[PDB]
Parts: structure tokens; C-alpha cells; sequence
């Protein structure tokens, strides 16, 4: 007879209700399971009724795989899922945190800390629209972004994934959501999940909650603060996400006053679902429930019981799916976990799938392949990189002539430094590989290539990665551009207590600037000990992690556009002042939040 749930013309809540009622326990638990592509097989997806798949950082079909190879891989998996009794399509997720970053040839936008320096929410909304098209170009429909953490201590390895230490800026940057998912209707009800169509993707606000406020910036550790402080610093952005229809929310590994977020029913069910009225589904982090205990994974049975009762809806296992499914089934059969909780989770997961049109368009669009790395997107990234640059110093003394903007025509100039010709360093973490990489890992323009593309044909450009002092003095250069900074890092490997750039870095700046007027470009994911660098150079620019379009840096260096960026974080004098944020009593910074010198166009 007539099957309601398959009727595309019926309202979403009806299709969900009709489908839920036909499902067996095995099929329901299947929808709550997300596994890595590395352990997926057509048989596994079919026999276990899997509901979702993902690619962790660096998990790709092949190195250098084209957009069509990605589409074929995703469709292959979807084929299996659609061949099940009920034909429920799977949803594929990936970390597209600054462009479709796991993919070769995808446009790489500046990381969030830099985007905060632009104070331009409209720009970020456009990046969201471009990112969605590039994710859809590879057949993927779900992005694990944006991270709306409020980094309160730069020693944290993920501070660069945070827009600012000021929650007001983070709130305005939630405009990324409507860019990724599409604008919500006028009749929209805060808390409902929303996705416009096949050229948009479901978004994910992470990590709930207080992930950027851990002690000493230790990744995944404990956030010690009172409820009121939690509610006015770390929670605000989540309410904004609700008003914009964010489809899902990911739970943090961190704990609040000793309680693991992955087991906190007060905040997950009590606040997020019952108070904020969130109607999308809640997903865990990678092996998030395993780390509820210590050691991790030492009592998986308890992990499943605690997280599911706490209120999670989908579990990013992501490898040992047999144990997860077996243990969860046991708890239900034993009455330890009520069927209503299961039904609630599956209802939320299906609501999102039906709303985004998954049942009507389960496969990839071969025509979208041309969207990967298109010039219009690169021009946008270029504009973003340029607006994210913060000019900290322009002339050694107040009576010195301004070094920037530099003239495009000069007899001979010098480009030096470890970061002057290294695309990987320029992109930082979450680029191609999980931790990022060194060298030419994808398609883009380095700072050296940008300079050569900008100067007058009569200008002689000489490159030297680490020149000694007399090479510089006898070279007869008009000026030099030196680029140095941090190396790529992600998550815990990013936790740093000293916050000083690696060598050679300071020595290169000293050797070069000692011989000729120099403009120093600092590449980093956060503020670092800068005094020495500041003392040696005539001009210093904070470029953060600009991404693949290096011409964004030179557009401002040679005067095509003026500097407009402003500090999104507080720049400390020394690490023992930390934590130190705008508002504190001991607030004595080297540069205050909002600081930034400017210039006007034309060299
Ligand atoms: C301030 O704190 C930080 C963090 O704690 C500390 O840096 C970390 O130091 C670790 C040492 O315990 C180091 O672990 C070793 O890493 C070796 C390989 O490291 C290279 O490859 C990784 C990627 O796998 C990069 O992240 C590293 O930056 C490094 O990269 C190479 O570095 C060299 C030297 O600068 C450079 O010439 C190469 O071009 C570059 N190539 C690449 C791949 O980019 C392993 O072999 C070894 O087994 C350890 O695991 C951490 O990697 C490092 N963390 C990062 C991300 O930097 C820092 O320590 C200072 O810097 C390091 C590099 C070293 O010179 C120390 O002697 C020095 O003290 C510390 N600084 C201060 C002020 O103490
Ligand atoms: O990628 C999904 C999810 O990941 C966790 S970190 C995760 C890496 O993806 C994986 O490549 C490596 O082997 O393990 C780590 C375990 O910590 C991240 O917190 C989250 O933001 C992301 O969406
Ligand atoms: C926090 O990090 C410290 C560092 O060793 C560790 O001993 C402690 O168990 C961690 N606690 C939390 C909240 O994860």
C-alpha cells in the first residue's frame, strides 16, 4: 500500500513519524552509529543498517584524488545503504574547517583566528557559501563546522580554531552557518534544524561547551568556572546558532567543574534540548564516550550507558562498531535504557535527513565537480587573507619613514625565511593531513611566488631561506621581506607552554634586518613572544595562517589595498601573565584587543 515516508510532498514531521514506526531495534541503533570510511564495506553498511560515515583528518580515497574520485567513493557507500529494506540514506561528514581542507586542490581559506581580525561577518558568510559548494563538489553533505569555542588561553593547541577571546566577536561570526546551510525562512522557529538544498550542507556547532576555557589551555582537560561565567562567556554563541538553524551540535571532550561533557545530562538534555529547544541531533566527538572513563575505553559498557542517557543522539564510534551495537542492544533488552530515549535519538537524526532533502537526492551531482578550487573562491580567499593581516609596527621610531607600503619597482630586493616559500606552513593544521604538512602539499601561491607576481619586471628578486649577515650587507638590496613563524599543528600537539617560534627564526630576522630595512611577516596560529622580533624589524605584520592564496599578503604589502585588520586576541608581554583577557584586573598587554595600525592604497 501507500508508504507515507517515501512521499516527498508530505510534511517532515509526518514522514519521520511514519518511518520511525516501521523500524526494528537493529535498524534504530543502526541510525545512531557513525563509522570511519576505513572500516566500511558494502556488506557492513547493509547488514548493520549504518546511518552515517565520516573521514577523519587525512582519511582520503587516494593522495591527489580528484573531485570525481571522491564522488564515486561516496556514491558507492550510499548504494549499499539504499539497498536495505527501508532504504534510509546515510549522511557523510568531514572536517571542512577552512575550505574543503582534506581535498587536494580545494581552496584553503584563512583559519578562524585570522577571520576574527577582519571583523567582517558578511565576508565569513560568503566563505561559508563557497565552502558548501566545494564540499558538495566531492559528494559530501555534512561539515563539522563551525567551531565556536572562545579560546581564553593561547597555550591551547586549538586556539587558532577560535575566532576570538571576546565572545561578542564569536557570536557575530556565526554567520558562517547560514552561508553553509542557507538562510532560514521568516517563519523560522529558533532551534529547528535547517538546510536549503543540494548545494548546501548540514553544519555543526562545536564543541559543547566551554572547550576554549580549560585550565592552562590544556586540550580536553577541565574547565573550572562558575555557572554564571559559563553562561555569559562560553554559552552565548550557541543561542545564536539556534536562531540560525544549525543542524547538529558536537559534544566536547572537556569537563565542566569535574563533570565530563559526554556524560552531563544537565547541560545536554536539560539545557541544550529542553531550554534552548534544540531539535537537530547531538553527536559525540571521536571516541568521546571512551574517554569518559580513565583510562579511556576501560569500561565501554558504562560509556555507552552514561552518554546515551546523558542525551547524545549519534555516536562517532568510529571503528569498533560491533562492540558499540552489541553493548547498546544489551542495555535496551535489559531495560537499562528506555525505548523512548532511542526513539528520541532516531527521530532527531531522521528529522535532519528528511529536512535537507537526503531521501530525494541521495547521490552526488557530477556537475558540481567543477566547483572544487574555482577562481572565484580563490579570489574570495585572497580578499580574506588580506583583510586578516594586522600591522603591528611600521617604522622603528616615530620619526622614521614608513616602510609600508613598499614600492613595486626597485633595483634588487631580498625575500628570506623558512615561511617565505612553504605552502604547508602557510596553511597550518587541518590541511591535507590531520596535523598539516610541509612543502607544496596542494595547489596555491607562496609568499615568494606572490612577490614575483607583483613586482615590476625590472625588479630583481633574490631568494635565500637562511642568509648570513654579510651576504645581506654586500648584496646591495633596497629592502627585504622575511617570513617566519610556527610550524603546523593540530589539537594536543599544539599545546605549548613556552609560546616562542622555532629556530631558525629569530636569528634569520636579526641577520637580515641588521643589514637592510626589513618587513617581517609573522605566520602563527596565535600570539607568541614577539619582543625580540619587534626590536629588530622596521615593520612587522601578523598574518596568522593565511591559507592557499599568498597574494593576499602582498596585496597589502605593496599598497594595492590598505591595512584594516585588528587584533582579535590580547597580545601578552610574557607567558606568566596567562591567562589574561580583556576585563581582568591584571590586564597589562603588549598590544590590546582591537589594536592595529593602518595605511592607504598605492605603493
Ligand atoms: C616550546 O614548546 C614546544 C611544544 O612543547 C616545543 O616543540 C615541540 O618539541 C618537541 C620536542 O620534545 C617536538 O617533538 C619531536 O619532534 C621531532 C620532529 O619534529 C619535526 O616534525 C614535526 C611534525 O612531525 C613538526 O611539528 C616539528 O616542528 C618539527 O619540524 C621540523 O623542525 C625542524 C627544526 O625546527 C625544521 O628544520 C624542519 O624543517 C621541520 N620539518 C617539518 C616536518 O616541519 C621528532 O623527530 C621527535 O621524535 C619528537 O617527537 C615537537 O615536534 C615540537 N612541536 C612542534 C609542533 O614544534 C618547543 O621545542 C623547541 O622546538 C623543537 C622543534 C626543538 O628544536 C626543541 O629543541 C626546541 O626546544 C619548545 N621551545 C622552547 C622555547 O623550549
Ligand atoms: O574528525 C572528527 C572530529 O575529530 C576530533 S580529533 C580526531 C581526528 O579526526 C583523527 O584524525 C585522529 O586519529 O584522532 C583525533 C582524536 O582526538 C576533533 O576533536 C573534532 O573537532 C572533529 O570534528
Ligand atoms: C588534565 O591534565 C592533567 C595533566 O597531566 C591530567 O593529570 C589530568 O588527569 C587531566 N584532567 C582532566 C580534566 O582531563
Amino acid at each position: 500500500d501507500y508508504v507515507l515516508y517515501k512521499d516527498a510532498t508530505k510534511p517532515v514531521e509526518d514522514r519521520v513519524a511514519d518511518l520511525l514506526g516501521r523500524m526494528t531495534l537493529a535498524e534504530k541503533i543502526g541510525q545512531m552509529t557513525q563509522i570511519e570510511r576505513l572500516v566500511a564495506t558494502p556488506d557492513v553498511l547493509r547488514d548493520n543498517f549504518i546511518g552515517s560515515l565520516l573521514s577523519g583528518g587525512g582519511s582520503v580515497p587516494r593522495k591527489g584524488a580528484t573531485a570525481k574520485e571522491w564522488q564515486d567513493m561516496v556514491d558507492g557507500f550510499q548504494k549499499a545503504c539504499m539497498s536495505t529494506r527501508l532504504g534510509i540514506p546515510m549522511i557523510y561528514g568531514i572536517d571542512a574547517v577552512h575550505g574543503q581542507n582534506n581535498v587536494y586542490g580545494a581552496t584553503i581559506f584563512p583559519h578562524n583566528v585570522g577571520l576574527g581580525a577582519t571583523r567582517d561577518p558578511y565576508l565569513v558568510k560568503r566563505i561559508g557559501e563557497a565552502t558548501a559548494l566545494e564540499v558538495r563538489a566531492t559528494g559530501i553533505q555534512y561539515a563539522f563546522a563551525p567551531c565556536i569555542a572562545v579560546c581564553r588561553d593561547p597555550r591551547w593547541g586549538r586556539c587558532y580554531e577560535s575566532y576570538s577571546e571576546d565572545r561578542r566577536i564569536v557570536q557575530s561570526m556565526t554567520e558562517l552557518i547560514p552561508g553553509l546551510q542557507g538562510d532560514v525562512p521568516k517563519d523560522f522557529t529558533s532551534g529547528m534544524p535547517f538546510v536549503a538544498g543540494k548545494n548546501k550542507v548540514a553544519a555543526c556547532a562545536k564543541h559543547f561547551v566551554g572547550d576554549g576555557g580549560t585550565v592552562d589551555g590544556i586540550n580536553e582537560n577541565n574547565t573550572i568556572i562558575n555557572r554564571e561565567g559559563l553562561m555569559n562567556i562560553h554559552m552565548p554563541a550557541y543561542k545564536n546558532a539556534m536562531d540560525k538553524g544549525v543542524s547538529t551540535v558536537m559534544i566536547s571532550y572537556s569537563s565542566w567543574n569535574g563533570v565530563k561533557m559526554h556524560a552531563n545530562q544537565d547541560l545536554v538534555t536539560g539545557y541544550l534540548k529542553d531550554t534552548l529547544k534544540f531539535k537537530g541531533f547531538v553527536i559525540s566527538d571521536w571516541e568521546g564516550i571512551d574517554r569518559i572513563t580513565t583510562p579511556a575505553g576501560s569500561d565501554y559498557s558504562y560509556s555507552v550507558k552514561a552518554s546515551i542517557l546523558a542525551g547524545l543522539d549519534m555516536i562517532m564510534v568510529p571503528n569498533k562498531y560491533q562492540q558499540f551495537i552489541s553493548i547498546l542492544t544489551g542495555h535496551v533488552n535489559g531495560g537499562v535504557i528506555p525505548m523512548s530515549r532511542i526513539d528520541d535519538a532516531v527521530t532527531r537524526i531522521l528529522r535532519v535527513k528528511f529536512t535537507m532533502g537526503l531521501f530525494e537526492n541521495p547521490y552526488a551531482d557530477p556537475a558540481m565537480a567543477e566547483q572544487l578550487g574555482k577562481q572565484e573562491h580563490r579570489d574570495l580567499a585572497r580578499e580574506a587573507a588580506r583583510k586578516s593581516l594586522v600591522l603591528l609596527k611600521n617604522g622603528k621610531t616615530s620619526t622614521d619613514a614608513p616602510l609600508l607600503p613598499l614600492p613595486k619597482k626597485a633595483p634588487k630586493i631580498l625575500v628570506a625565511g623558512s615561511h617565505a616559500d612553504n605552502l604547508g606552513y602557510q596553511c597550518g593544521g587541518w590541511t591535507i593531513e590531520w596535523q598539516g604538512d610541509t612543502g607544496r602539499t596542494t595547489v596555491g601561491t607562496t609568499i615568494l611566488e606572490a612577490v614575483k607576481a607583483a613586482v615590476d619586471p625590472s625588479t630583481v628578486v633574490v631568494f635565500a631561506e637562511n642568509p648570513d649577515a654579510e651576504f645581506v650587507k654586500s648584496g646591495g638590496f633596497s629592502y627585504a621581506i622575511v617570513a617566519v613563524g610556527e610550524h603546523p599543528y593540530t589539537e594536543t600537539k599544539g599545546d605549548n607552554l613556552n609560546l616562542t617560534i622555532p629556530e631558525p627564526g629569530l636569528s634569520t630576522v636579526q641577520a637580515v634586518c641588521g643589514g637592510v630595512r626589513c618587513a617581517t611577516v609573522l605566520i602563527s596560529g596565535r600570539p607568541v613572544v614577539v619582543q625580540p622580533l619587534l626590536a629588530a624589524s622596521d615593520a612587522l605584520v601578523a598574518a596568522w595562517l593565511p591559507g592557499s592564496e599568498g597574494q593576499g599578503v602582498t596585496d597589502a604589502l605593496f599598497g594595492d589595498f590598505g591595512f584594516t585588520g585588528r587584533l582579535p586576541r590580547t597580545w601578552f608581554k610574557s607567558v606568566d601573565q596567562l591567562p589574561m583577557n580583556v576585563g581582568d584586573a591584571h590586564y597589562d598587554p603588549l598590544f590590546r584587543l582591537g589594536y592595529g595600525l593602518t595605511t592607504n592604497a598605492t605603493k
